[PDB]
C-alpha cells in the first residue's frame, strides 16, 4: 500500500518483477507479468513499425511499467537479418516459456522461414521497488540520453504489436 507494489514474491511464486521488451521512447511493457506461476508458457505475437523482417531488438526488460527506471536487464541482443520486408507484416510470434527453475525460454519465432532465436535468459529477483525508483533518480534522468534514442524510436508510445527495432554501428564516427 501507499503505491509501492513493485516487487512482490511470497505469495507469488510467478515471473518475479514482470518482463518483457524495453519499448518506444524509454518505456517499459512488460511480456510476462508476475500472476503467471513458473512454469509458465505464453503467446504474444508481434512486429515492428520500421524493419519488420530484419531486425527485432531482443533487450528484455524486467523492470514496472510506464516510468522507465524499468531497466532490469533480462537482456540486450537483437534477432537480425530476417530477409528484405521492412515495416508491417504483421507476423512474427513471440513465445516466451519460463521453466520452473527460472529461465526465460524465449523463442522469437519469425514468420518468414521460421528464423527464430531462443534465448534462455535469467530472471532472478533480488532486488527493490527503488532499485526501480533508486533507479527513476539515476537513471530516470538518464531517460533523456533515451529520449535521443526517442528520436530514433521515431517517437510515438503504446506499441501494441508495432515495436521500433533497430541497431545502429555505423563505421564512421
Amino acid at each position: 500500500s501507499i503505491e509501492g507494489r513493485v516487487k512482490d514474491v511470497l505469495l507469488l511464486d510467478v515471473t518475479p518483477l514482470s518482463l518483457g521488451i524495453e519499448t518506444m521512447g524509454g518505456v517499459m511493457t512488460t511480456l510476462i507479468a508476475k500472476n503467471t506461476t513458473i512454469p509458465t508458457k505464453h503467446s504474444q505475437v508481434f512486429s515492428t513499425a520500421e524493419d519488420n523482417q530484419s531486425a527485432v531488438t531482443i533487450h528484455v526488460l524486467q523492470g514496472e511499467r510506464k516510468r522507465a527506471a524499468d531497466n532490469k536487464s533480462l537482456g540486450q541482443f537483437n534477432l537480425d537479418g530476417i530477409n528484405p520486408a521492412p515495416r508491417g507484416m504483421p507476423q512474427i510470434e513471440v513465445t516466451f516459456d519460463i521453466d520452473a527453475d527460472g529461465i526465460l525460454h524465449v523463442s522469437a519465432k519469425d514468420k518468414n522461414s521460421g528464423k527464430e532465436q531462443k534465448i534462455t535468459i535469467k530472471a532472478s529477483s533480488g532486488l527493490n521497488e527503488d532499485e526501480i525508483q533508486k533507479m527513476v533518480r539515476d537513471a530516470e534522468a538518464n531517460a533523456e540520453a533515451d529520449r535521443k534514442f526517442e528520436e530514433l524510436v521515431q517517437t510515438r508510445n503504446q506499441g501494441d504489436h508495432l515495436l521500433h527495432s533497430t541497431r545502429k554501428q555505423v563505421e564512421e564516427a
